[PDB]
């Protein structure tokens, strides 16, 4: 799989994160990210995808060692951590044919797993509009604990 790169953008209080909503297969809410181009450097892919999806330029704020990286079905996804972006920042995507909406969400209110259906004696998980974000929520909480207490 081609690796993906993007960002976890937080506000000044460290309470809230920035999610984007796409269309169709990407119909729920997720962190802004995308596939790396041939010969493009990881920090440059992250800034590019985040600028296309949100209109905000992170290049001056990336810290090369501050990220969370997960492998999901043998595809690597890395999101650079970008704290202290004011909640009154105007975000506007390039690509409104790809992005429906852009919003701030409370970190403590986001799920870090989906719910089962063991009320109904049925296997699997119930749908959740935060599917794409879920896998990063517990590692982000643990990384904020370590770096800021
Ligand atoms: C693939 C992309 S996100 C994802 C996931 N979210 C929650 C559990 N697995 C799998």
């Amino acid at each position: 799989g081609v690796p993906t790169y993007g960002a976890i953008i937080l506000d000044e209080t460290l309470e809230n994160v920035l999610l984007v909503q796409g269309y169709l297969a990407k119909s729920g809410w997720g962190f802004p990210k995308g596939k790396v181009n041939k010969e493009e450097a990881p920090h440059d892919c992250a800034a590019r995808e985040v600028f296309e999806e949100t209109g905000f330029d992170i290049k001056d704020y990336i810290c090369k060692d501050d990220y969370i990286e997960l492998r999901i079905n043998d595809q690597l996804a890395r999101l650079y951590i970008i704290p202290g972006i004011p909640k009154d920042t105007k975000f506007n995507p390039k690509t409104r044919r790809e992005i429906r909406n852009i919003e701030w969400f409370s970190i403590e209110k986001l799920p870090c797993h989906r719910n089962d259906m063991t009320p109904k004696s049925k296997l699997g998980l119930a749908p959740n509009k935060f599917f794409m974000a879920i896998p990063f929520i517990r590692p982000l909480r643990d990384w904020l604990s370590r770096r800021f207490g």
